């Protein structure tokens, strides 16, 4: 649903 952006390119949801 949200973005999710980290360092280990975060899946969304």
């Amino acid at each position: 649903g949200r973005p999710c952006y980290t360092l280990q390119s975060c899946f969304p949801d």
